[PDB]
């Protein structure tokens, strides 16, 4: 019996195993603010990019009275809350607050817009919204109509900033009451997929394996008291909230400092203000830190850990993070959806440099197929599957994408083609599946797709990657023209899905229109020869 349906338990002789081994602790994910702030109630847990500090023990009580006002307002006991806010203390509090009433955050990304903010409030029937008022030159108010427009499930929207007609977040305030604690075994959070079909996909995170997968990559990564950690990362991306992220921090005791943007304006001032030691950054933002050091003149030393993750950082670039920056590279092959490849502290600078690590449980599994799903000789590439104490059996409300993704023994296919060396580290190769990989930002092409081809000059589309140097891949969007009809260009594509409310990182970079697409025989769009007869 558990709090939520539609997601997939683990089998219970797996979930003994897991009990067993020391992996599911049995506590839920709230108490790891509740449990330090215990143990070091004075310790500055948190700082903002103003300079504002706030204690172990501010943050636990400040998260015991939103919590408390999030259920005079009711929202609790299993509700599912879409918080789309940026990287400041209301999201941390925040957090925690929901996890306090009982309610499960549904974690987006402040660029998501109206089609991602509307089918995920319209698949986990959430019941509430936090948005900041203005973020970005874009107010988010107005998408919050729009969002309750469309999903009248809706009840109360909380707003950082000025409210408007709505609820302001700071309001949420009330004197602390006697809350029950969730079932560990039950599902945490949602977090967000990119994804592979035409609409994006929810992942449940149990208490028990979010847990895990913070306190092992705490451990992998040396997180401890002295840790001062920037998030750079938006706060509810995966790698910046739990890998070991700002979660990690706050259950072993350091600080976390939050960065308002990646630019070197901004965090390389606050790595010198305030000694961050730690962070984590996508390919891109390392390149740009990696030019900028040789003309900004901020101190940097205190930097121990740089974490370089999402998409994969060159062997060349990754040579340069000790000279440039004066610290140590740690690549992160990791997922929403669950595993987490780290290369170790130590590991050999060849390691660190040519791998992208490897698995951080013991009882992570790990198989690599060829494409008649039968598994590889050794250090062949292949599709890598996996399955896991904190790798889902499942996505949220999924079925049919489900009966695709994960095979019949519970092994979730990741679409990364991947080789493993002798010593268990793991090289990607590739991908299988049709995502494009922007700079870490991850793009379904069959989403988009189907955006573009609601283009009343449009037809057919295929979204195709392009190799891009600094960026990975870029997106290009190959379109057969509406009958008798003139498709749109790039800006004016770009208008309309914007206004249609696509995410700015899914904005095609180029178009390409053409009479007919490649099909193999079997009949689907080749999209290896659109990659060749597309520049
Ligand atoms: N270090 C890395 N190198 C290459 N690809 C990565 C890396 N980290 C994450 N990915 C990709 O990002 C996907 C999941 O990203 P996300 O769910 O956004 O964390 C993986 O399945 C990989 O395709």
């Amino acid at each position: 019996s558990h709090m939520l349906d539609g997601w997939v338990p683990w089998p219970e002789s797996f979930a003994r195993r897991y009990r067993a081994a020391g992996y599911w602790e049995g506590r839920p994910l709230d108490r790891l603010l509740r449990e330090r702030a215990a143990a070091d109630p004075d310790r500055i847990a948190l700082v903002d990019a103003a300079g504002d500090r706030w204690t172990y023990a501010e943050l636990d009580r400040h998260a015991d009275r939103q919590a408390a006002g999030l259920r005079r307002l009711g929202i609790g006991a299993g509700d599912r809350v879409v918080v789309q806010l940026p990287n400041t203390d209301a999201f941390v509090v925040l957090f925690f607050a929901l996890l306090r009433a009982g309610a499960v955050p549904v974690l987006t990304l402040p660029a998501h817009r109206e089609s991602e903010i509307v089918h995920v409030a319209e698949t986990a029937g959430a019941t509430a919204y936090v948005i900041p008022d203005v973020l970005d030159g874009f107010d988010h108010r107005a998408l919050a109509r729009a969002a309750r427009k469309a999903v009248p499930s809706i009840e109360h929207v909380l707003v950082a900033g000025e409210a408007a007609e709505f609820t302001a977040l700071a309001d949420v305030d009330a004197a602390p009451v006697p809350l029950a604690e969730p079932d560990p075994g039950d599902v945490a959070l949602l977090l967000l997929s990119g994804g592979t079909t035409g609409k994006p996909k929810l992942i449940p995170r149990t208490h028990d394996d979010y847990t895990y997968n913070v306190r092992a990559s705490a451990e992998v990564c040396g997180f401890d008291s002295d840790t001062v950690y920037l998030v750079v990362l938006p706060t509810a991306h995966n790698f910046a909230l739990a890998c070991p992220g700002l979660l990690g921090t706050l259950m072993v005791g350091g600080t976390v400092v939050l960065a308002p943007t990646p630019s070197p304006e901004d965090a390389f001032e606050l790595i010198e203000r305030e000694k961050v030691t730690a962070t984590a950054v996508v390919p891109p933002v390392a390149l740009l830190w990696l030019d900028a050091v040789e003309w900004e003149d901020a101190d940097l030393s205190s930097l121990r850990l740089l974490q370089v993750g999402g998409s994969k950082l060159g062997a060349e670039p990754a040579a340069r993070v000790r000279p440039a920056l004066g610290c140590t590279l740690q690549q992160v092959f990791g997922m929403a959806e669950g595993l987490l490849n780290y290369t170790r502290l130590d590991d050999p600078s060849d390691l660190v440099i040519q791998t992208q690590g490897r698995p951080l449980s013991p009882d992570d599994e790990i198989r690599v197929v060829d494409e008649d799903g039968r598994d590889v000789a050794p250090g062949e590439t292949g599709e890598l599957l996996t399955r896991g104490p904190y790798t889902l059996r499942g996505y949220y409300r999924a079925p049919e994408h489900n009966a695709r993704t994960f095979s019949d023994d519970g092994f979730y296919r990741t679409g990364d083609l991947v080789r493993v060396l002798p010593s268990g580290h793991l090289v990607v190769e590739g991908r299988a599946k049709d995502q494009i990989n922007r700079g870490g930002d991850k793009i379904s092409a069959e989403e988009l797709e189907n955006h573009i081809m609601a283009h009343p000059g449009v037809h057919d589309a295929a979204v195709v990657g392009m190799p891009d140097a600094t960026m990975g891949e870029r997106t290009c969007a190959c379109l057969v023209p509406r009958a008798g009809r003139s498709a749109p260009a790039q800006r004016e594509l770009a208008a309309f899905l914007t206004d249609r409310g696509v995410a700015a990182y899914k904005l095609p970079d180029r178009v390409e229109v053409m009479d007919a697409f490649p099909r193999t025989s079997v009949g689907k769009t080749d999209k290896k020869e659109l990659g060749r007869r597309i520049a």
